């Protein structure tokens, strides 16, 4: 019975956090094996943010100069990387606490957990979703940046974000665990806005379904719709479109509930069109979009 | 910037979780130095749970009847007690990774960190908060009994929940680690039903004193209000009635942002009245009482 936004458990990803210190940067960093993962913009000074070259001002560094500490013991670093926007800085210690992982670049609508970290020190856990526009809407202060973002399947932690920037709109920006950013971003303290931020429409179909199992079936219609109707409403309300994948993924919700991925599709529609009316749906009065299918399942039978 | 629903790192209770098993009910369990703490249904068949009588069943219950194990390994049980409606196990090694701990009672209103787990595996983890009417709005599954709330202030954990039971209405009910119910809930299949689940105000005005800080503005009004005026409309729209203490609370809110509590209650009297209009309050279209004033400033500052 009922139904949270849940993030992972984050005991695997909190002993991989530690500080890493450049100049008078501090920041967080990962610590997978004998290499830790930092954003590149640790060598950067306020003045560096503006317009910098990230290559050039790697030159003036130095192992001795990025400064690891793990608890309240220093790593020796003994090698330093560029690739792309994060730096891996390769320590003489393997982590004892590597978990099992992966590095993956997550497509938008995927959801994923964030720890948030300062000074390498986990502050609090979070469940996110990488926007259609390849933003994040997470909390995130100063020293927040190095935080990561992760999914875990039984044992194997996936490590999908790690956190570099918030825009001018205080939305967020990062990249995958190779330094590719999601997105168009960049990590330069320049004119970046967002695209549209689109609702991710297999998600809400998702949580509908999560709200029809957990009792919450008001919204329930008569109707029944087609891909190409709902899409023309999906459109109008800058919901993504939805394909036949997305259907197929909705397959096991659709199968234990008993309701067709199309009649789901014509309750969204008349929710779209006709609104809540001060109802609520799962102690939400907007459609949520941040759980996927694979979530909703998970969640719904108990997967540990 | 951006303020998200966030939990504690639950890396520390993790290390906790065991799992308990008597007879052919299997949950969960919390391992804090060589005792086992569950809920005492685990000694109950579902035709024991209309009408149990704890002391009777026990009787015929040994220390072997309890199967405790804690990843693979197995524990060896020493001793057992029932304190309220939770069980003790005495084990003959103390849990290695025992962080440092406190038992709490919690009040209504304050809110918590729950590790949702099955078979002794931590499944996920998600912030609640006490419900005016001693009921958490909880996900919790067959199997989730025994699993934890919990805060956490630098490195000592206060346990505050334990789970036990979801009411016919899918609302959650439970105990404090001494085995003491919150609000008037029994361990007992019978008709239970919650009182009023009423707003709680001071956390509403606290997470309206986070939007301000994040940039969400627009609900800000030109009008104050007073405690009296103010819970008079409270009292109508089913709002908990905000206290003295409650105003000197949100103090370090109201200093950081400028705003006077009163001139907040005065907008939050407005939204009541006038409702969202379609709008949103740091992506909610409802008012969010589920994060404490010290929830607020934690957040807002990065506390580690
Ligand atoms: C906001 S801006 O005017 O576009 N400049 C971004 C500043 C630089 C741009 C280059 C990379 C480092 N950031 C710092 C940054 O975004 N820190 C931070 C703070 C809060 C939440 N998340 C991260
Ligand atoms: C729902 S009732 O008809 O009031 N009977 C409650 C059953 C007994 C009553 C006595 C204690 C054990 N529960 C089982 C229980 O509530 N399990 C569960 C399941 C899902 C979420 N949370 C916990």
């Amino acid at each position: 019975s009922g139904f949270r936004k849940m993030a992972f458990p984050s005991g695997k990803v909190e002993g991989c956090m530690v500080q890493v210190t450049c100049g008078t940067t501090t920041l967080n960093g990962l610590w997978l094996d004998d290499v830790v993962y930092c954003p590149r913009h640790v060598i950067c000074t306020s003045e560096d943010m503006l317009n910098p070259n990230y290559e050039d001002l790697l030159i003036r560094k130095s192992n001795h100069n990025f400064l690891v500490q793990a608890g309240n013991v220093q790593l020796r670093v003994i090698g330093h990387s560029m690739q792309n926007c994060v730096l891996k800085l390769k320590v003489d210690t393997a982590n004892p606490k590597t978990p099992k992982y992966k590095f993956v670049r997550i497509q938008p609508g995927q959801t994923f957990s964030v720890l948030a970290c300062y000074n390498g020190s986990p502050s609090g856990v979070y469940q996110c979703a990488m926007r259609p526009n390849f933003t994040i809407k997470g909390s995130f202060l100063n020293g927040s940046c190095g935080s990561v973002g992760f999914n875990i399947d039984y044992d194997c932690v996936s490590f999908c974000y790690m956190h570099h920037m918030e825009l001018p709109t205080g939305v967020h920006a990062g990249t995958d665990l190779e330094g590719n950013f999601y997105g168009p971003f960049v990590d330069r303290q320049t004119a970046q806005a967002a695209g549209t931020d689109t609702t991710i429409t297999v998600n809400v179909l998702a949580w509908l379904y999560a709200a029809v199992i957990n009792g919450d079936r008001w919204f329930l219609n008569r109707f029944t719709t087609t891909l190409n109707d709902f899409n023309l409403v999906a459109m109008k309300y800058n919901y993504e479109p939805l394909t036949q994948d997305h259907v197929d993924i909705l397959g096991p919700l659709s199968a234990q509930t008993g309701i067709a991925v199309l009649d789901m599709c014509a309750s969204l529609k008349e929710l779209l069109q006709n609104g809540m009316n001060g109802r609520t749906i799962l102690g939400s009065a907007l459609l949520e979009d941040e759980f996927t299918p694979f979530d909703v399942v998970r969640q719904c039978s108990g997967v540990t």
